[PDB]
DNA sequence: TGCAAAAAACGCATATTCTCTATGCAAAAAACGCATTAATACGAGAATTTTGTAGCTACTTATACAAAATTCAGGAAAATTTTTCTGTATAATGGGAGCTGTCACGGATGCA
């Protein structure tokens, strides 16, 4: 009858993964910032944001293989 | 304790006489008339004269334009206070607080 409890019940479990995965964060805590950080410098030149995939990085990038960046790197912050 | 009865008083004979009711005297008030003088008012004269009426004149104001010399309402800076946003780096690893003595009713489910 609570979900306060939830918050235990369910999270309770849930561990710190260690402090190592922060490098392997660190890898996509960038590579997100980049992504974006590419695509609204990129708003910004002109477009204010094409909407376009590709334009979500500043370097080349085949749509599936970037959105494993994204997706992967979010996880990472998630 | 009945009166018969005597002397002096107390009652039928007038002087006295003395408050007393009664008219003429007289003296000064008063008020009436002779009346005299003065004053209260009528007669005339022309003098002031204020009020009543006209026109001129000076003051006072009816009015028509408006920016006087001053008031005010925003507009746009500061000025300082205050408000919202962003940031500060050891480790820290499952939450207390009453419900347990109410009676009775009406469904609504579970549990073999």
């Amino acid at each position: 009858e609570d979900s306060i409890r939830l918050y235990l019940q369910e999270i309770g479990r849930i561990r710190l993964l260690r402090a190592d995965e922060e490098i392997e964060l660190a890898r996509k805590i960038a590579d997100l910032l980049e992504l974006e950080r590419v695509r609204e410098r990129l708003s910004e030149k002109l477009e204010r944001d094409p909407r376009d995939s590709e334009w979500a990085e500043a370097v080349q990038l085949p749509l599936p293989a970037f959105r494993y960046r994204l997706h992967i790197g979010r996880r990472a912050k998630d």
